[PDB]
């Protein structure tokens, strides 16, 4: 499993990027832009306390309230939420269970968050809100399977959640909701390949799921639905390169996909669709630096990509999509650890 | 009192990234036209009838499962609707939601996936009716939100999930009312935002999570007013953006968050005005886009991140221009009528 992303990132409801990581005290810390623009100053790192043993995973409820999910020291899923959009936070609360991966989080079309995690039996399990952006939560339910990566979730363009994970054969496997908002899922299906990172999944501008993962030769590979919210899936295709972290995928403001990963010189690299969201991929290009995590990418309120990665000083560093060339790297300070539950 | 010439179509971005437009043909049926490809300058399906007989502007909205749904007043003065049975698939029959309505419908979705529809009653109060479950029937009863209004209503969601409706009052000021909490059937009382408006209000959410309203004023200039705090008060003073506009204004965000407004001028050309530099920047001068139009423009961002504008032409066809120097005007053919229920 290629070096993990070390923060969870969200666009707040007021257009500010907020990042969540694990400090050297195993607490969750967060940092937010002071202004909704590229190159904004930051609040500085502020602790949400807790003691976690996974990557913390933020998700925005449909009412704009942020909510963070993490594995606790008792192996349960814990969460903490804003009591009002972009306002104060709750205490940490346990959702129980015994989990063995990072959480994977998405929201159903009815506003109910669904959380996925590997169990003690290596199966995929999930637990959900029973009302829009609200408790009470459901019981934990097994979706079976036997998985060997962190799971990744995204919604189809018809409202059906879908989960991706590496299997016992190191192939990519997936499972999907049969209908929006449903607790009834499909059987597991193999998409084959041999993957050497967690998978990441995104929705294309034209309503198809597309998955990226590192392959056996450390190249970047991808595979996609060929019909909106449906099959068949494509064959795997190589995007070449040699990468030494998990890949991070994001959509530009114009729909063009762009992928970030660490290279074999420990620098940040990227590759992008050219011309349009239907266009052919660029060559790989360096964004320099010396990074000690996978990168994390998000679009800011100015429509520009922003990238975060740990530096050799263990601070979080930032670089963004200025024109004609990307910005200088700038430090957000902090000291972050990789608490990913599967590495 | 005067209501500026209405938009001729309702527009939506489909779940597969294609612009779809809905208007009223010379037979009083609703017709739609869709891009064949999710790109600027795409060819179109051509106009296809959804039948019905309507006496309002038709209003499309996308359900949280991707299914389009159109709302319009019928020749019986009731609210009618028609929906896709699956995302971008076939349509239902038209079905009545009853009532007697005296405005165009205003439509939005709650944070729990329930569509909420607002219309003026024969008592000139604002009424509403909603889905009782996410993207699903049954529908609620018609319920009054009181007030006395003299324009078509406009609705948008706050950045904290609370719906908010805007309408002109008996005193020609802009008035508004808001949900007390997300998903609620409990609304505030009506509050005055003052001014003197000679159009329906047009409302948008800013890149930084504030509502902003545009309207024509008594001197036919474009005016706007905004929340000064995300999802809260106080509202700003009214500010003039000058011009002489002979239609309703159309407001949209660029891919970078910059607001941009389109309106017809005294020579019946299309004009526009935009924020410069960023979504926090000052406004440009008005500039012409030429053409000769017989409706207000309608503006939407396409899947390539470019603004697309539609307006009825001298030949009653729908004409298109897009943010390429802008493209040449091109005809999408058709023959449309202005069925707006308040003119
Ligand atoms: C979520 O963080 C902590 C959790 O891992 C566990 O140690 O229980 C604590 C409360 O007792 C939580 O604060
Ligand atoms: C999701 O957490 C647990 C799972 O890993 C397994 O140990 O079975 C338990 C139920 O018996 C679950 O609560
Ligand atoms: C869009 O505006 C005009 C249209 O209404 C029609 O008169 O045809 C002209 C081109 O011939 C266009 O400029
Ligand atoms: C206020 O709503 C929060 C909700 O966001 C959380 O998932 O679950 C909490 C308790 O389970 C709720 O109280
Ligand atoms: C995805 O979960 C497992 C997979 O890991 C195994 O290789 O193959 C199994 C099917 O026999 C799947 O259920
Ligand atoms: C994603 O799986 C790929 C496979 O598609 C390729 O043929 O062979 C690759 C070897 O690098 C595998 O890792
Ligand atoms: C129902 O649509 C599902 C789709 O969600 C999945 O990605 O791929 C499946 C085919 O492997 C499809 O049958
Ligand atoms: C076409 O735009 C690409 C952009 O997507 C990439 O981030 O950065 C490249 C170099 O600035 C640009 O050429
Ligand atoms: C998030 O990084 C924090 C930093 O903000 C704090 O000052 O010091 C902590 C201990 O070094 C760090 O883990
Ligand atoms: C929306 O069009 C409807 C039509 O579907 C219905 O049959 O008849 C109505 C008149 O009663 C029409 O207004
Ligand atoms: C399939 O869901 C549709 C819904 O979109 C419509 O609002 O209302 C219809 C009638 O209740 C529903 O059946
Ligand atoms: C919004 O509805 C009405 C308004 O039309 C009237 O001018 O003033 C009333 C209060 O005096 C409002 O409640
Ligand atoms: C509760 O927040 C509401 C806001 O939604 C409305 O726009 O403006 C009101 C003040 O006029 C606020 O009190
Ligand atoms: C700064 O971008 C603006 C654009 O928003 C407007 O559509 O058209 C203007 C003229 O092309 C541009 O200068
Ligand atoms: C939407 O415009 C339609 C057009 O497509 C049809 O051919 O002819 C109808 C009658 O002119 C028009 O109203
Ligand atoms: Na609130
Ligand atoms: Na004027």
């Amino acid at each position: 499993i290629a070096l993990s992303e070390i923060v969870s990132v969200v666009n707040t409801s007021d257009g500010r990027i907020e990042v969540f990581g694990v400090g050297t005290d195993n607490a969750v810390w967060h940092n937010r832009q002071t202004a909704p623009h590229s190159g904004s100053s930051w609040t500085g790192w502020i602790s949400l306390n807790g003691k976690v043993t996974s990557k913390p995973v933020v998700y925005i409820n449909t009412d704009g309230r942020l909510e963070v999910f993490a594995r606790g020291t008792d192996n349960a899923l814990w969460h903490i939420w804003q009591t009002a959009t972009n306002a104060g936070w709750s205490n940490w609360q346990s959702l129980g269970g015994t989990i063995t991966s990072n959480p994977a989080v998405y929201v159903n079309t009815d506003g109910r968050i669904d959380v996925f995690a590997r169990g003690t039996d290596n199966a995929l399990w999930h637990i959900s809100q029973t009302a829009a952006h609200s408790g009470p939560w459901s019981s934990w339910q097994s979706l079976n399977g036997v998985i060997t990566s962190n799971p990744a979730v995204h919604i189809n363009s018809d409202g059906r959640l879908e989960v991706f994970a590496r299997g016992t054969d190191n192939a990519l496997w997936h499972i999907w909701q049969t209908a929006p908002d449903s607790n009834q899922w499909s059987g597991w299906d193999s998409l084959g390949g041999v993957i050497t990172s967690d998978p990441v999944v995104i929705g294309t501008a034209d309503g198809r799921l597309e998955v990226f993962a590192r392959g056996s030769n450390n190249a970047l590979y991808h595979i996609w639905q060929t019909v909106p919210h449906g099959g068949p899936w494509s064959n795997w295709a190589s995007l070449n390169g040699v990468i030494t972290s998990a890949p991070a995928v994001v959509k530009n403001s114009d729909g063009r996909l762009e992928v970030f990963a660490r290279g074999t010189n420990n620098a940040l690299y990227h590759i992008w669709q050219t011309v349009s969201h239907s266009g052919p991929w660029s060559n790989w290009a360096t964004l320099n630096g010396t990074i000690t995590s996978a990168p994390t990418a998000v679009e800011d309120a100015d429509g520009r990509l922003e990238v975060f990665a740990r530096g050799t000083d263990n601070a979080l560093w930032n670089i963004w999509q200025a024109t004609p060339s990307w910005s200088a790297w700038v430090s957000l300070k902090g000291s972050l650890i990789d608490a990913s539950a599967i590495k």
